[PDB]
């Protein structure tokens, strides 16, 4: 079993999604054994080819018996909890079941199984309308949407675990198979010459490579535990994203792009302060904004705007 | 249809509990119709006698089918959501099912049924360890126990409802059938000549009469909605509570009462600032600390330390 002396058996809930599939493509070539649990609510079957070292259970983190059996059999050394429901903002029941009860079941199962470390991903919706930007890690949680409320409580339950837990509050991560948001929107619209708009909002953006680096650190024995902000700590407007994409695809506009006031629930600025993560993990994001966006675009050049292109080579 | 029409059809989840039963004893003599839904996890079957105007469904807020059936037939005008799980701090799944999923199910059912107003009760555990005490209503929520975390999310879901919602963050309410906590413990043990202890913590206490007053205003058409602290705004140590019980019962101690450090998960001081509640509702608590404690003891004097004595005939 390899990496010699550092071989992991990783159980990844939500492993068929964006971050989950990128983590598999990162870890599987290293010889780690991976078990995915996913219900394919938003994740895709085609990112999980029948390949060596990779096992898949189709099912839900809401199903505590299923998890018990999975943990019982697979005996994971490490857990990455990447499953989340969000696609229907009115389906509060689903959000609470997946994000709260799913987090509880994973924490309970991981404790019984003697998991070494659990890694959870948290949305910046946990902060609600922030008192200040960039957002300090000691900011209160103050969510006001179903996705935010349920994810805040799931994280909070995971923090009560006797399992060492790292919960990463994430900037917007970019990389293979990201097929939603302003980046692919501006890409498909500008190339097609369709009409675009930008919310007058500010966000942070993180290259996949820097995400993989902190994920790696979070799973190492005796590293820090708790909640951490993962970002460059720099905010850029949606308009700035747009200007990068427009220059990249080499289009000229007929009229100025509208930059419009955000809707009532669209938080104007959400940028995370990473300083404590830099202090405690020794980690710093290496990829600037322009390289992050253009890196996303270069992937699109190569594969299309698709969440189903796998970098793994079947059959086994 | 009395009182005339401010007659309410009130669906009260958790109706067999301390607050729910006191609310029933307060509203039923006025002529309101009440439906209770309770699974009896902590509430008692004995406090809901088969009396005109009161009906009971044994079930869970976690059962959406049951709730849809209850809402469809009873057709309530008002909901009081008083169901909560907490008795096992390690049963995170149950606190989440009852306090989060139960709150969602009740909101969704109340919206579908076009309920006029919904009242929710919130634990001060929602504030976790506060930066300022007394605790302002705009203080963040920062729970770190199962009960606090699940109750914080349940409340935040209810606030997303299109039904007008009032969620009251409460002081420690005293009154009929409160059979837990420092007050009955000191009462029983001091009378038995048994040794006690006080935790070195500060808390606020609210007489049932004041709780009843704000519950009334919360249900009135056109009144404020949102979250509100319900308290006198004054804090008192558990030792002060002790001294009140010791004086009341007439006992004399053989040793001074040991005062013990707060447990790891106990917040040293939890006292709520009700100013905004005063401003928006025109409500102020009337019964002071000593009268609040002594009125609880006078109840035990009459009925014993019991959660089953009903004032309904
Ligand atoms: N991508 C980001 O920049 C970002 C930012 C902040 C937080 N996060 C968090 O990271 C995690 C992954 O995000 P993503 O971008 O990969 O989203 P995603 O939708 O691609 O991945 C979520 C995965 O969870 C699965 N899932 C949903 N409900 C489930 C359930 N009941 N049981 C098992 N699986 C279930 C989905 O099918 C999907 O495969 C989520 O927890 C999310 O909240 C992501
Ligand atoms: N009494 C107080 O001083 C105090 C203080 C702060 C907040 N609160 C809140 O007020 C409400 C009532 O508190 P209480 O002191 O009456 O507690 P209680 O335990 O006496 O009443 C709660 C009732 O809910 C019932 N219940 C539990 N799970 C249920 C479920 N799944 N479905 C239906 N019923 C269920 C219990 O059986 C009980 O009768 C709770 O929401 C509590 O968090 C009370
Ligand atoms: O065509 C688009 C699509 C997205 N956005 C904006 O881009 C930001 C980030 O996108 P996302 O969909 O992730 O929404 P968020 O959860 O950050 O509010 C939001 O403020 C959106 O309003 C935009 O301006 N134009």
């Amino acid at each position: 079993l390899v990496p010699r002396g550092s071989h992991m058996r990783i159980l990844i809930t939500g492993g068929a999604g964006c971050l989950g599939s990128n983590l598999i493509e990162h870890w599987l070539p290293q010889g780690h054994e991976i078990l995915v649990i996913d219900n394919f609510a938003t994740g895709k079957r085609e990112v999980l080819p029948p390949v060596a070292g990779l096992s898949v259970i189709e099912g839900s983190v809401t199903d505590a018996g299923l998890l018990e059996r999975a943990f019982d059999s697979f005996k994971p050394t490490h857990v990455v909890h990447s499953a989340a429901a969000y696609k229907d903002p009115d389906d509060w029941a689903e959000d609470a079941a997946t994000n709260v009860q799913g987090s509880i079941n994973v924490a309970k199962a991981a404790s019984k199984a003697g998991v070494k470390r659990l890694l959870n991903f948290q949305t910046a919706l946990c902060y609600g309308r922030p008192a200040t930007v960039p957002i300090p890690i000691d900011s209160p949680t103050a969510p006001f949407t179903s996705y935010g409320i349920s994810k805040t409580a799931g994280e909070a339950f995971l923090m009560m675990s006797d399992v060492p837990v790292v919960s990463l509050r994430l900037a917007n991560v970019t990389g293979p198979r990201l097929a939603i948001g302003p980046i692919p929107t501006f890409y498909k619209r500008l190339k097609a010459g369709q009409k675009c708009f930008c919310s007058d909002t500010v966000r942070d953006f993180l290259d996949m490579s820097d995400f993989l680096a902190i994920a790696d650190l979070s799973l190492q024995e005796g590293r820090p535990t708790g909640v951490f902000n993962v970002s460059t700590g720099e905010g850029h407007s949606i308009k700035e994203v747009f200007d990068v994409v427009l220059d990249y695809v080499g289009a000229t506009l007929a009229e100025p792009v509208p930059v419009v006031a955000p809707g009532a629930d669209d938080v104007p600025s959400v940028v995370l302060d990473p300083s404590k993560t830099e202090t405690e993990f020794g980690w710093k994001a290496k990829v600037d904004f322009k390289d992050t966006i253009t890196g996303q675009l270069a992937w699109y050049d190569k594969y299309g705007v698709t969440d189903i292109f796998s970098h793994l080579s079947a059959p086994k």
